């Protein structure tokens, strides 16, 4: 069902994040991390203290598509286990700020054909798959899109549940 996605997403906050590669998606997927810029590094530590729930939302660039999402689970550390991202060039592993920890919610793919009813308030109105890397989604829209992903049901979400 969907009755434990409604009371994961209830009052979080959202974000989009671009990927340039999916090679960074299956990082993200397999070791439940994410890192970013520091302009997002702060946004995103500010929002995990700010509200229940923190959902990214990734899409890689060019894909059409959206890949999944995921809620923080932490603010952002130093010092962990190394993570070989692939990095566009002109971004550096030192410019990358520190290392948030996720659960995702659903592995599974959205093409953007099915989100273009779908408009963000923070964004002009602009189509949801419009945005930069850290753009916030409003709550309604951001709800809206997380429930129009196929349903993931290799994921429980008891222990998210708990966590928050
Ligand atoms: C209103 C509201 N509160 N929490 C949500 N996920 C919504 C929506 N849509
Ligand atoms: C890794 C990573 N963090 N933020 C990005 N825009 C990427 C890419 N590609
Ligand atoms: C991998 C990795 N590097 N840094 C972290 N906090 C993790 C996790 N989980």
């Amino acid at each position: 069902g969907t009755s434990k996605l409604k009371y994961v997403l209830q009052d979080a906050r959202f974000f989009l994040i671009k990927s340039n590669n999916h090679e960074n998606v299956s990082l993200a997927k397999a070791k439940g991390v994410w890192s970013t810029l520091p302009v997002n590094e702060k946004k995103l530590n500010l929002a995990f203290r700010s509200a229940r729930s923190v959902i990214l939302i990734f899409s890689v660039r060019e894909s059409g598509k959206f890949q999944g999402f995921a809620r923080l689970s932490s603010e952002s550390h130093h010092g962990g286990s190394p993570i070989h991202w692939v990095l566009p060039a002109g971004m550096s592993a030192k410019m990358l700020g520190g290392v948030f920890k996720i659960d995702w919610i659903c592995r599974r793919e959205l093409p953007f054909t099915k989100s273009a009813h779908l408009t963000n308030p923070w964004n002009e109105h602009k189509p949801v798959k419009i945005g930069r890397d850290g753009q916030e989604i409003e709550l309604e829209c951001g709800t809206q899109l997380c429930l129009l992903f196929p349903p993931d049901e290799s994921i429980d979400l008891y222990q998210v549940i708990h966590k928050m």
